[PDB]
């Protein structure tokens, strides 16, 4: 007599009302057909029955579920199925798939398996027939010419039901419903909603949003600290002198000096650079910081055109004091478009679906890797579909695509390769210590379950479904771009736990870093101006505060951006939760027990550390950190 339990998912659907059979499949033979007729299987519940079978299976290979229409179709979620044999053995199914009653879905007990693992007919056929379903599925597009490729899908409902996701037209709806209590009239102005709402920081920033302090410490801290560099030379197309930024200097050095030293930094938005209400395109400015005495990032130039001239003026803070604001604006404004398309968007986005399809296509349920990385890739596909559903970005996407490197999406790489690694000549950098703290407890966590699965070097490179799965990403997601420097294949264990270390990393802590400032240091516009209304500046000493506002986005207007920021901060799972039991192994179980545990040491490093911070940084926070983009 077997005992089968079936456990259905707790999303709202996830209920079905329709005929449910069941059948086993072992190495002797199959049982027949057995109607899970008792009840229905509701959301939350577990279903439990006792089936006697006529002939011995011998040892059980697959399960195999068939969801029969009744009535209208139910689409129901599963979970998992647990098996007790007369013999006493305990099998575990994990399922985790929204099922329909088109098809037959059958499961492979829960340990994991590479390819070289099966060799008996039944488990080839399976993990074959699977893999052929799914490149039937999940398929590549382009959705704009030059983009990363994409799941082929016009819209959200055309994905398969797996990947759909339960369900910001609505957000505006939200923002507009649940902040009346207000009047109509308070959408005239949107300072008039932004006391109403806000947070320790967004109420820092419009108090301090014009000090040169609060300029610089975004770049490192703020929404967006990956563009900053260190300047190891003047660039040609900025001919700024000693004479000019003499008065923030405060060593006795030169300004060739302090470059020298280290203590200059550059932030340069080339990328907006040959862009086409479209005005805020009109600037590509090019940002030089200065660390003071006091190890501080401050501002001590800026030029808010590429080519240097008489129209394109070097902006100082010894300048008029609406010149030097005017100015901050245009590079705050440059810095919110280069975040909102290139880091957050493509960098964390695009980048997850690419290695979310080629997981789908290329990795069968009961791969090691698919367990793994399924719980940090899956709902990017339906999310980045419901944001395409519903042309100056898409030229800043076009044109970043030559800088969308694999070494740039190495965390500590990066931040080597823009030189802002020491800890001891920047030591204010959060968004650096935080980020090579989780990256380091990531590398350890994929590092150990490869270690597990994988007995050498010679078993990476030998698998033909890992390797299927890398080329499928560096072919058709990087579209074969030899640049992008993206294996082509993993021959080592390392490689492979790097490169498992990426995609993690990418989806959970990178995605969170550059996301959930967003309402910080955006709800106040002025800091964060999503348009600008007339052309930079092209002279000095003829700003007026006039002129800033007519710049800036329209009082009213500016409700609608800071309630779509606002609406996004009202909303999970976060880094190290794994409800979802794919892995169902001893060791793999420890590793991720060692994870959680490595990443509360960094909850009580980053948490003692904030208490000495004026502005805390919290956004590497593992607590807060989602599995992914979600
Ligand atoms: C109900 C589910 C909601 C899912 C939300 C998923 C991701 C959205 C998160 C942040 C990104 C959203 C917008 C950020 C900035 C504004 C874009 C405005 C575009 C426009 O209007 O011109
Ligand atoms: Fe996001």
């Amino acid at each position: 007599s077997y005992t089968v339990t079936v456990a259905t998912g707790s999303q709202e659907h996830a209920g079905t009302d329709d005929y449910i059979y069941l059948s086993l499949v072992g190495s002797a033979g199959c049982s027949e057909k057995h109607l899970l007729d008792k009840g229905s299987f509701e959301r939350g519940a577990v279903d439990s029955y006792d089936v006697t079978v006529d002939e011995e299976l011998g040892e059980i290979q697959l399960v195999r579920i068939e969801k029969r229409k009744y009535g209208s179709n139910d689409d129901w979620y599963l979970k998992y199925i647990t098996l007790k044999t007369p013999h006493g053995d305990y099998i575990e199914f994990p399922c985790y798939r929204w099922i329909t009653g088109d098809v037959e879905v059958v499961l492979r007990d829960g340990r994991a398996k590479l390819a070289r693992d099966d060799q008996i007919h039944i488990l080839k056929q399976h993990r074959r027939k699977e893999l052929e379903t799914r490149q039937k599925q999940y398929r590549w597009m382009e959705w704009n010419p030059g983009f990363p490729l994409s799941i082929d899908a016009k819209c959200h409902k055309d994905l398969p039901r797996d990947i759909q996701f339960d369900s910001f037209v609505l957000n505006y709806s939200k923002a507009m419903e649940n902040l009346f209590q207000s009047s109509w009239n308070d959408f005239a102005d949107f300072e008039k909603i932004f006391v109403k709402i806000s947070n320790t920081i967004s109420e820092r920033v419009m108090n301090h949003w014009q000090e040169d302090l609060m300029f610089g410490y975004q770049f490192l801290n703020g929404a967006n600290p990956v563009l900053i560099r260190r300047c190891t030379e003047l660039p040609e197309k900025l001919p700024v002198t000693t004479e000019m930024v003499e008065c923030s200097l405060e060593r006795q050095l030169s300004l060739e000096q302090e470059v020298q030293q280290g203590n200059i930094f550059i932030v340069d938005f080339e990328l907006l650079d040959g862009i086409d209400c479209t005005l805020q395109f009109l600037a590509a400015p090019i940002c030089l910081l200065y660390k003071n005495l006091a190890n501080k990032i401050v501002p001590i130039a800026i030029q808010l055109n590429q080519i240097p001239g008489d129209e394109n003026p070097i902006f100082l803070p010894s300048d008029a004091k609406y010149d030097w604001l005017l100015a901050k604006i245009w590079v705050r404004s440059s810095d919110f478009h280069v975040h909102q398309t290139i880091t957050h968007l493509l960098r964390t986005h695009l980048v997850s679906e690419v290695f979310g399809i080629a997981m789908y296509r290329q990795l069968p349920a009961v791969h090691p890797i698919f367990k793994l990385l399924v719980a940090h890739v899956r709902f990017t596909i339906a999310i980045n579909t419901k944001a395409r559903e519903q042309g100056g970005h898409v030229q800043m996407v076009q044109r970043a695509m030559k800088d969308l490197t694999y070494a740039s999406l190495c965390f500590p790489e990066a931040i080597k390769a823009r030189g802002m690694e020491s800890k001891e000549d920047i030591p204010y950098y959060f968004y650096r210590d935080d980020g090579l703290l989780v990256w380091e407890a990531i590398r350890t966590f994929t590092a150990e379950v490869v270690d597990i699965y994988y007995e050498g070097d010679q078993v990476v490179e030998e698998d033909p479904e890992l390797q299927d799965f890398v080329n499928d990403v560096y072919v058709y997601g990087m579209r074969g771009r030899k640049s992008s420097g993206f294996p082509k294949s993993v021959k080592s264990r390392e490689q492979l736990s790097e490169y498992l270390t990426v995609v993690i990393f990418t989806a959970s802590a990178q995605h969170a870093a550059v996301n959930f400032g967003q309402y910080d240091w955006a709800s106040w516009i002025p800091n964060a101006p999503p348009t600008m209304r007339a052309p930079p500046p092209t002279a000095k000493g003829v700003v007026t505060i006039e002129q800033i506002v007519d710049t800036l986005p329209d009082r009213g207007r500016s409700c609608w951006h800071l309630g779509a920021v606002w609406a996004l901060s009202q909303f999970e799972l976060f880094l190290g939760m794994y409800p979802e039991e794919h892995f169902i192994e001893k060791p793999v179980k420890e590793a991720m027990a060692r994870f959680r545990k490595n990443l509360e040491a960094i909850v009580s490093v980053i948490a003692e550390r904030n208490e000495n911070l004026q502005l805390p940084y919290y956004y590497l926070d593992p607590d807060r950190i989602p599995n992914s983009v979600a």
